[PDB]
């Protein structure tokens, strides 16, 4: 079977982890639970493709950083991941994609944008900010809510179908 290995960045507190519980697990997580470093493996069928996710879920936080450089390496794909409501996340988006870049060696990593958080009523990133930045990187992007699953599985498939393509 074709395993995909994706990985989960992007600044704390955006959603890396619920959106990956939500995926593997089917439940929502409220809590608080910093990530180290986690991973995941899940059969699941992606365009009639019966395929294993394989994904790593990183800490968002500064001081793990170089754990990042080390780890994500042998990631082939990357969900670059930003909450919706917190425009810094959305900012700090570039500095994870240039990391990635460096790591893979490459300025053709296959990557998704991600908007989480959509459930929020506060929005403070609108979402052709965002579609235009995905634009800028040639990126797909993805709009999505961990708490109601809306869009997760978009976020991690059409991840695999960046990795497809490339
Ligand atoms: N309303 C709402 N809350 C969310 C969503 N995604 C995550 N959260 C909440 O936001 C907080 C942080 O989420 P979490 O998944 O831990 O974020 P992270 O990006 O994995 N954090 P870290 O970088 O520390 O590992 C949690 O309370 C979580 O329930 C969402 O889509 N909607
Ligand atoms: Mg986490």
């Amino acid at each position: 079977m074709t395993e995909y290995k994706l990985v989960v960045v992007g600044a704390g507190g955006v959603g890396k982890s619920a959106l990956t519980i939500q995926l593997i697990q089917n439940h929502f997580v409220d809590e608080y639970d910093p990530t180290i470093e986690d991973s995941y493996r899940k059969q699941v069928v992606i365009d009639g493709e019966t395929c294993l996710l394989d994904i790593l879920d990183t800490a968002g936080q500064e001081e793990y950083s170089a754990m990042r450089d080390q780890y994500m390496r042998t990631g082939e794909g990357f969900l670059c991941v930003f909450a919706i409501n917190n425009t810094k996340s959305f900012e700090d988006i570039h500095q994870y994609r240039e990391q990635i870049k460096r790591v893979k060696d490459s300025d053709d990593v296959p990557m998704v944008l991600v908007g989480n958080k959509c459930d929020l009523a506060a929005r403070t990133v609108e979402s052709r900010q965002a579609q235009d930045l995905a634009r800028s990187y040639g990126i797909p992007y993805i709009e999505t809510s961990a708490k109601t699953r809306q869009g997760v599985e978009d976020a991690f498939y059409t991840l695999v179908r960046e990795i497809r393509q490339h």
